[PDB]
């Protein structure tokens, strides 16, 4: 019972920073996640046997796609850990429990295609879930794994607390639908500016948690430039494969997804930082000030993308 997870000195130190990379050793990631859950939640929170059983089942249900894989899950969860550690007096016991799990499960069974491809292909999931197609499937997959024998990590929780944690996980996994981000950030920016933003209001808390979810999901843009540069290849590998699949459906894909337009990537990445990433980290920083290193790191990679266009690399 008195077992504590201990990371090697370098990892132990670096894991507390927003720009930490979990490395290339697959086998260390479950230990990295368990360590994060113990420092963020406590050794008590989950039964180590149930938690490790749940982690392996979640890993098992993540596909071998270039980007939206198991490594993405553990990275998105790490970024959440970094946020929760720099704002620990702001989150409930249940929120700390649910958010690291939601991040771990957020892209469960992701096939590497967007909601648009699912919609255009007429995939069964698009008939089952009209909007936030994959995100509703990811939550559905999270519940399926929680219902497996010996996998209920929230067994100790009351009937009411279990329904609260599951609702935190649901809202958070749906929030990773980038289509919803735009309106959520606009509503949060307005509430913050008119001083009406109250963290005691549950609907306001839901919105802030949604913004934290977009921030972690896009945390690839907040790492040191070599990590960002290499992660962009994986992101575009999926994009180009979906572009190829749109062409198979007889639909010319958007240039972002066209592998014949690889030369337009630095300009498209510049557009992404301006339209999505910088607004996301700016509003997040106004709301939760210790998350400033995410915005700082993001602005540095935006500058690196400008250097790419200018022929500086
Ligand atoms: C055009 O670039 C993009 C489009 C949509 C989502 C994206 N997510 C990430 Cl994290 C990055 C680095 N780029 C994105
Ligand atoms: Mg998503
Ligand atoms: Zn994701």
């Amino acid at each position: 019972g008195l077992m504590q997870f201990t990371l090697p000195v370098r990892l132990c130190k670096e894991i507390e920073l927003f720009h930490f990379d979990i490395g290339p050793f697959e086998n260390m990631w479950p230990g990295i996640f368990v360590y994060m859950v113990h420092r963020s939640c406590g050794t008590s929170c989950f039964e180590l046997e149930k938690l490790c059983r749940f982690i392996m089942s979640v890993k098992k249900n993540y596909r071998r796609v270039p980007y939206h894989n198991w490594k993405h899950a553990v990275t998105v969860a790490h970024c959440m850990y970094a946020i929760l550690q720099n704002n620990h007096t702001l989150f409930t016991d249940l929120e700390r429990k649910g958010l690291l799990i939601a991040c771990l499960c957020h892209d469960l069974d992701h096939r590497g295609f967007s909601n648009s491809y699912l919609q255009k292909f007429d995939h069964p999931l698009a008939a089952l879930y009209s909007t936030s197609t994959m995100e509703q499937h990811h939550f559905s997959q999270t519940v399926s794994i929680l219902q497996l024998e010996g996998h209920n990590i929230f067994s100790t929780l009351s009937s009411s607390e279990y329904e609260q944690v599951l609702e935190i996980i649901r809202k958070a996994i749906i929030a990773t639908d980038l289509a919803l981000y735009f309106g959520n950030r606009k509503q949060l920016e307005e509430m913050y500016q008119t001083g009406s933003l109250n963290l005691n209001n549950q609907s306001h808390r839901d919105r802030v948690i949604g913004l934290m979810m977009t921030a972690c999901d896009l945390c690839s843009v907040t790492k040191l430039w070599p990590v960002t540069k290499l992660t962009a290849n994986d992101i575009y590998a999926e994009f180009w494969a979906e572009g190829d699949e749109m062409k198979k459906l007889g639909i010319q894909p958007i240039p972002m997804m066209d592998r014949d337009k690889k030369d337009e990537v630095p300009q498209g990445q510049l557009g992404f930082y301006n339209a999505v990433a910088i607004p996301c980290y700016t509003t997040l920083t106004q709301i939760l000030p210790p998350t400033e290193p995410l915005l700082k790191a993001c602005r540095d990679n935006l500058s690196q993308w400008e250097k790419v266009i200018r022929g500086e690399e």
